């Protein structure tokens, strides 16, 4: 029985990925920051379906130190991975899904806002994933060959549309670019350990409708395939496949799940 | 019971892709050019496993005219797709797998230059274009209520063409053209819900490998075909116009 | 005095590139297909400004045979490059600019064969043969008598990754041209022949979408980049593309 | 006389870029962190060649607060740009060249890692971001009637990051982020006519702190010339992208790698 660690697993795409992996037989460590209620509800559902098949761990993945000597992001990430080993004695899959997403305009309080966004946006999207991957790899390396799993797989949730930047989201876009870099670098360095590292990049998935219906419909209408945003499963299914043994030759690449959105022009 | 058309399905990756799809329940149209024996042997196996689940069609996919007025590549491609409709009344998946691959050095005749161009460009790019056109036309001509629910076109590309193989310019160009076809076809065919994606192996079933970061070996046919099968599945119904490299990290290397 | 061969040099970008190179001191071979008048007018201007600094040569770059044994595209391409050597004894720069551009819809008949040969010929196959002919001549030239700055520019397209609805063949041909750039650069490196691409977005339209200036570009705004890539200051650049699209390729629908 | 701000301008490519721009008529603000001597020697040369055509500014571009309330990286970046306006009343070109480069292996303390992250990410990505922000803020605050006619930002990226260098994850990531900054900044800053492009060297003025045969093997891998590039072979491209003849280019990268990124193992 393999174990998967999914960050930001409480709702939306994170939950779908956790459910997807759980359906495949994985025990799942559900990470969360502020959504304790949803995360615990998910753990309860999964555990009821299969005893001892889900746990939850809380952690701010922003690049800042927390209250205990202050606790660093790295430590917090190492503990995330450790929680898996302590509870199930293993960690086969890591999905870097947690991510902050808000505007950081270059054009037009301001001090803490700019410094907090950087740590938050870059922490969740890039730096935490880096430390998490490091911790994940250190545990595999420290495991005697004969006792290692046969299918280690790390999935980085990237973004199919960052090459056509979203106006006013520079830091987020930068962090995603860094995450793409982490995928390529990690794949290469971790190859000898047979740890595959790939990226999955959604375009528009379960789009939040905090706007006039016509503006919500207009956005969806842009996606060439189906003229709609995707469902959570339409993304998570791809994540699950990349984690399957049938994908054991794939590493260091990205799979876009955008219904052709990245093919469009203004 | 859906139908898949697989060009160059006689051996290696093509055969694995055909077997893969067949295992999923697809009736398979096995195209071939010169490998009649192997194609028929594959058909026999597949048919024995499941009656009327496989057929074979021969066709030179090079960009030239053949003997019947002369028959053009387009016609030959249209007849390929037609064979599916004539036999099973449908064609849900098209896998552009057939491909010539040999050197066309820029640095050191006339006949072998024009034959290579038509051959390398035909199989890798032009035939796939015509095949996609024929495929789309048949779907468009089908009344909505009678259409399939999962049309998928897979273009077998190359994960290493951005790091060209010395001396293989035409092939490399043809592959680039196939990449363009993937993006263009995906966009144009979206309204008809026909997804178009690419699968790019790096080193698969080499008849060099120590340079592959993952496993330090070329891949097996299944390691590639499984990806093709997944992209054809309904679980991949939101993926279109993209490429999936199956290279074990080879495209990440430098000299 | 170096020589530059510019295909489709009669008007628009081709003409601007030819003028740009000529301004840098290049003798220019202006290729054309149907635009004889404009090409000859340009030659006259350039020749008046500097005697024996321009010539014009006609050639269909479509992948078809033409009547003088039928003449193939390769031969026609080889003669294009040869014309330069015959007249000036050299060919330092080749700019693959000539290009057909029209719809080949997949949804709603030899016109498919004429389009294929035309769109693929001008955009990809002719460039391939031209590069081949160009490289041969350099290789056949004794080291001591070779130029010091061989440069091949392939006019590509900054927007083909975001295909233009209904232009599949053209888009494919451009993808092949991109492939030719990378392959040619690698193979021709030992001969010090640099091969790069320049990809305009919207230039000299026959708009409000272009993030930069909200307008298509002028011909000079593209050709200047072609000229720089041909200069000695760019001697370490090869196998890459420079987009000249004012940020258009950064947009979404 | 237009002004160019060049980070890490003391030596190597930074110096070449500064010299290049200076040769084009630009007054140059030479930024440096540790190389005061080299930077001041360069300022002297440029100033002798043309009075009041160069100044130096020191600043740690790592993502850490410094001693004067502690001073943040943003403030330090804002002061860098300000120094240009205070001295010459303008800032037309910004070249994000400063960059840390060392291994951060994934496979086998507290200070070295936290310090590496802030350093590698600060110089390569975050400082560039703040610098661009500050640069854009001052242009926006300038009345259209007093604005320059050729604002240009160049981000020094890396032509080989897509084929990562074993053991350099953070650096590679930071470069990826810099690439994202280029695309995002180009789009957002288009209305102000501020072009943003990248220049990515492959192997330039390769350090020879190794056995000659090893150093030669490394260069031999580059398809064109079989050698690393000179500083000018890179800087000349930066200067071209900053010229008015490149006014339609924005949001793109120009590889200066002699075909290195075309190779396989
Ligand atoms: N949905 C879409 O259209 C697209 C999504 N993506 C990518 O897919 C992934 C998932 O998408 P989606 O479901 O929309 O993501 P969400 O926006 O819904 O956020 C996912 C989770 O990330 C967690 N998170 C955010 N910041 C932090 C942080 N500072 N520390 C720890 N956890 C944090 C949150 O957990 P909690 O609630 O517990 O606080 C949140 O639930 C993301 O990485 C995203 O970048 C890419 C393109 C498009
Ligand atoms: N194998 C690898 O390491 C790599 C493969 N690829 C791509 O994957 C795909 C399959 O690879 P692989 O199995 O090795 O392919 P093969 O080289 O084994 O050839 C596949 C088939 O293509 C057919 N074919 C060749 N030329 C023509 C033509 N003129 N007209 C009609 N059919 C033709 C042949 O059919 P027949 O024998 O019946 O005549 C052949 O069996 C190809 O598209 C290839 O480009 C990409 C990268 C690497
Ligand atoms: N303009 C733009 O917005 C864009 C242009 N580009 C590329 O830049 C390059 C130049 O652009 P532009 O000036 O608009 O090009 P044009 O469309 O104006 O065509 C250039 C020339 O190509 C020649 N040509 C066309 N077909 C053939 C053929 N079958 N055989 C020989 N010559 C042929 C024509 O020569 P003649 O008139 O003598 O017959 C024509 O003058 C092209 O490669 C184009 O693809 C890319 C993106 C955008
Ligand atoms: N040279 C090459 O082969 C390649 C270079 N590049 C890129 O090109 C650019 C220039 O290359 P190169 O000349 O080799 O760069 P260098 O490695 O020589 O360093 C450039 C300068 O960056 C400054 N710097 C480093 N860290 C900081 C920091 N923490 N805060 C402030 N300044 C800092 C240093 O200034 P000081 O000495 O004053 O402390 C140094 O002089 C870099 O961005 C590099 O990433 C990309 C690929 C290859
Ligand atoms: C907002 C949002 C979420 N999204 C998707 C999106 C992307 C990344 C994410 N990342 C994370 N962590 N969480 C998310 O919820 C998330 C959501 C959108 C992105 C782009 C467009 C879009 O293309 N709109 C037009 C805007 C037109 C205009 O303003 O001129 C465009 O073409 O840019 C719409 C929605
Ligand atoms: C030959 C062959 C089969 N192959 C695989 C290959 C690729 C595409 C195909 N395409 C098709 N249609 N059929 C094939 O059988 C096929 C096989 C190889 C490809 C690359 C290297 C390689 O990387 N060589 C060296 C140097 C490459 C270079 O010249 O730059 C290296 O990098 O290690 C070796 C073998
Ligand atoms: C037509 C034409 C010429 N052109 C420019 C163009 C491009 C390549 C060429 N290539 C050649 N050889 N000759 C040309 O004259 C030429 C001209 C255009 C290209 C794109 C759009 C455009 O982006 N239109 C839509 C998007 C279309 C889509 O989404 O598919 C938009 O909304 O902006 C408009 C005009
Ligand atoms: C180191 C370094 C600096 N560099 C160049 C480089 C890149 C970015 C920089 N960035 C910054 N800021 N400063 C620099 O001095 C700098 C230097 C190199 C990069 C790649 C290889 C290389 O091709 N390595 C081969 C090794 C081959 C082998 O030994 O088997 C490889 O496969 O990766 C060598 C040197």
């Amino acid at each position: 029985v393999p174990v998967a660690l999914v960050t930001g697993a409480a709702k939306r795409l994170g939950r779908s990925i956790a459910e997807g992996l759980h359906a495949e037989g994985y025990a799942v460590c559900l990470h969360y920051h502020r959504s304790a209620a949803e995360a615990n509800a998910l753990s309860a559902t999964l555990n009821a379906r299969r005893p001892n098949s889900a746990i939850t761990v809380q952690a701010d993945l922003s690049n800042v130190a927390t209250a205990p000597a202050p606790v660093t992001l790295f430590t917090r990430c190492a503990e995330l991975v450790a929680a898996c080993y302590t509870h199930w004695g293993r960690c086969d899959v890591l999905v870097n899904n947690a991510s902050s997403f808000y505007p950081t305009p270059l054009l037009r309080g301001d001090r803490e806002a700019m410094e907090t966004a950087t740590a938050d946006l870059f922490g969740s999207n890039a730096i935490a994933p880096y430390f998490l991957i490091k911790a994940f790899a250190h545990r595999v390396a420290g495991t005697p060959a004969k006792h290692r799993g046969t299918n280690y797989s790390i999935i980085n949730m990237v973004d199919a549309m960052t090459n056509q930047p979203l106006l006013g989201y520079t830091i987020y876009t930068m962090a995603k670019g860094a995450l793409e870099g982490l995928t390529r670098s990690a794949a290469l360095e971790l190859a000898p350990l047979q740890i595959r590292v790939n990226g999955v990049g959604p375009g528009l998935s379960v789009l939040v409708d905090d706007m006039p219906p016509a503006v919500w419909e207009g956005h969806r209408s842009k996606v060439p395939l189906y003229q709609r945003d995707s469902s959570a499963a339409e993304v998570s299914d791809v994540v699950i496949f990349l984690c399957s043994s049938k994908a054991k030759y794939i590493t260091g690449t990205c799979v876009k799940v955008d219904g052709g959105y990245s093919l469009t022009r203004a």
